[PDB]
């Protein structure tokens, strides 16, 4: 199987995502170089919905050629490229065109001239990129599910059905566009968190190319069990191992395509050991893709509004150099980049379904919930676990195929 | 000496070539209008483009509005720019840290007051030097982000509006002294009960009076688009801000009128653009008319409605329509400034003590004032508006050479 993947979500350094309104391709190649100097074979990169479709009809052939320019500088430093169709959402920020807002509102999920207007931008971007050698595929959008969370302000609410509608319309019209690449799509961990979601497991193991994980311990994990902990630095491996419950491909890749040490959860101290620890854990999974981390660059202080942890996520700082957690991960990819085989994995943590394969308590996978414990108690006793579902815990076949001899059915 | 202008709405992708700013559109535009004789472009940067965070404020975009300002001075044409688009045809643009996460109210959020400020004053300290900026209005219709009817309203209070109104003018007059700057609502400010902005603000806050005139209000609905109501309903909202005027010398911006294809056919759109052209330059201290709009949008841009697509002097095809011919033929007739008429009998508007009207939907179309000044436009008289203070006030009424006062029932 082929090499280990490591690489960063890339952004700029300068002006970040605003910097589409001036794109200057040199600034690029200076944020790109910093990358290409520790090791890193690829970057993902985010256009904006408001830039490349400012009105349902009008899909920026301009725009398209700058997101074709910024795959093509990263061939010059040899990394691949991989883009996210629709941002959509990006570090707290949401960036909607003006005709799915106020007198035009609708719900970019279940409306068909909106789902129409996104086909259209898809078959267009995915039909400029799929020229490029170095280009790896589509991700549908930057965590879109957050549009339809309940915790959102002004949610976009989606049915089961309707998530996985939405999902399977633009995959397809991405394999049309770009045939032959493993277009995914990208959901934040409401998808294994949230009850009442409309954007399940199932989703995001059986639907795309590859299982797509978002993993940060700010989302409960660092604050009730220590940001050097346990908890906190198998989280990861954790939501790859939930997700593998949830496949039904047993050759199923994961793609841990997001995960950062943030300011609020860890000291400056702690951080490279947390990213050395996590990438450690996460690369002994099995069929693991590769692993992006968010992210390239420190947001420039000179952006107000961000959420402070927003902005010392990135390997790069805002004075150009490398900061400790790029240092460090510059020395583990070549230790880490011929795959080995994955460990056994023989005992596994039942996750209770229900008769659509959702589980009957997503907040119990959560941090704290009793299967979230369960994993921390097991992985602290020197086990190596992973997930099951309660179906297939009943299923010898399917246990079988796994490998899997003990079962713990945490409590409640 | 009357000015005559089109509020710029750029032929090729519209307000969204800001994305791919070309001067040489620009220049094929303003050729265009310069032909007709016009004097004067009014011009919409987007929220988005210039602001897309808090604190960046993109010297490149204001350059750009400066550029557009030069290039109409290439032409002979002098330009005044709207701060905050914030909404163009049924379209709102704004920045993504005024949204969901990020939601605040723009009128009074201290952070995005100050942000708008901030913006405010770049602007017009870069467009203070050229010898042709004629001056800022805050933003085009903005009152419509407060009202009860959008679909996701930051409401204010009376003092709100004018709190907010005051602090970006104060701001534009420290950017660009000596000029004069304005603000602009659409006319929920006359006819909408509850209203936060009130005609009081539109009246005395800010260097000129701005009134958007728009028969497709109700008027041409109810009226008829070439009738007594619809030619002059830019006349009946010019002399009905005139009764909440404090500044007797207080002059009038005929900002935004256009003639809109759900309430008339082709063959009569030339005829409305002279009937109201010709009743609105009947007003006491007209400063001057511009039109809406410059140019037809582009059919590849989507979900308009239906009115937007046709308003243009110019055609997508780059050539003046027939209302754009009659404009031309109207201008250097009008250009020279001429004494308006007496106007001895005036319309009593019923004010509380705050000085709002009672009722302002007994102003909009339909309405009992509404229906009194076309009655005595089709009496043959030349109408003005009171407010009920001033009709009991012989010292006002005679400032204005008032004779007779026409009481409306209910």
């Amino acid at each position: 199987d082929a090499p280990l993947r490591f690489g960063a979500n890339y952004t700029p350094s300068k002006n970040w995502m605003h910097s589409w309104l001036d794109f200057t391709p040199d600034d690029v190649r200076r944020d790109f170089a910093t990358l290409a100097e520790l090791g890193l074979d690829h970057v993902r990169v985010f256009p904006l919905w408001t830039v490349l479709q400012p009105n349902r009809t009008l899909i920026r052939e301009k725009a398209i050629d700058d997101v074709r320019a910024v795959v093509d500088i990263a061939g010059e430093f040899g990394m691949d490229a991989s883009i996210d169709v629709v941002q959509g959402h990006l570090s707290s920020f949401d960036f909607v065109p003006s005709w799915l807002y106020t007198w035009h509102d609708k719900n970019m999920f279940t409306d068909p001239r909106a789902l129409e207007g996104q086909i259209a931008l898809v078959d267009r971007l995915g039909r400029a990129l799929s020229e490029a050698p170095n280009f790896l595929g589509l991700t549908l959008g930057n965590e879109t599910n957050q549009f339809s969370a309940h915790t959102h302000p002004s949610p976009w609410p989606v049915t089961q059905d309707e998530a996985g509608g939405w999902i399977s319309a633009l995959l397809s019209a991405a394999e049309a566009a770009a045939p032959g690449l493993p277009h995914v799509h990208s959901e934040y961990d409401a998808v294994w968190y949230m009850d009442g979601h409309g954007f399940t497991p199932a989703h995001a193991s059986r639907l795309g190319a590859m299982t797509t994980i978002h993993s940060w311990i700010f989302n409960g994990t660092a604050q009730r069990y220590g940001g050097r902990s346990v908890a906190s630095d198998r989280h990861a491996e954790y939501l790859i191992e939930l997700s593998r419950a949830f496949a039904t491909d047993p050759d199923r890749v994961v793609w841990l395509q997001e995960v950062g040490a943030p300011s609020n959860c860890l000291t400056d101290d702690e951080m490279p050991g947390f990213l050395e620890a996590t990438v450690r854990w996460a690369v002994r999974t099995e069929n693991l893709w590769g692993i992006t981390w968010w992210c390239s660059h420190d947001v420039s202080r000179d952006l107000g509004d961000f959420p402070e942890l927003e902005y010392t996520l990135g390997l790069i700082g805002q004075d150009g150099a490398a900061k400790p957690i790029g240092r460090r991960l510059a020395e583990l990819i070549p230790e880490l980049r011929q795959r080995v085989a994955p460990p056994a994995r023989d005992t596994a943590i039942v996750v209770d379904v229900d008769e659509r394969e959702v589980p009957v308590s997503r907040a119990a996978l959560s941090p704290g919930g009793a299967v979230f414990q369960a994993w921390v108690d097991a992985c602290a006793a020197g086990l190596d676990p992973t997930l099951v579902t309660s179906h297939d815990a009943l299923d010898p076949v399917a246990l079988d195929a796994r490998g899997i001899r003990r079962l713990i059915r945490p409590d409640l």
